[PDB]
């Protein structure tokens, strides 16, 4: 059926939308970590 | 084609359910995040 | 509707395998965070 099947597509858009946030979301994360981790060792912590 | 759209659509409530405590945990994350720069901050640590 | 509908689900797969990737670096994002509080422990910090 035509008008489910565009329905469907929307859907599926709109998940590709929150997923490209939470790719983003994640890389800063991941950025976040990686600054801290080298601080936590520059300041001599273990 | 009724019952494989309604496969479909069930899929799509399973990810989005998914992506629902996805975002969750990514939210719990940013907090631990924000409390470990806030403590960072507070001793004093240099670098940054 | 027959080919719209087999790439609506090849779509789909597509999404669980990335969804499955961000599960897998959600985890490590945790263990990393889990350790960072270790060494911030042991170190006596605030």
């Amino acid at each position: 059926s035509e008008r489910q099947i565009l329905r469907i597509k929307q859907n599926i858009n709109q998940i590709a939308t929150k997923i490209q946030h939470i790719e983003f979301s994640i890389s800063e994360i991941e950025q976040e970590i990686e600054r801290i981790n080298k601080l936590i060792k520059q300041n001599g912590l273990l």
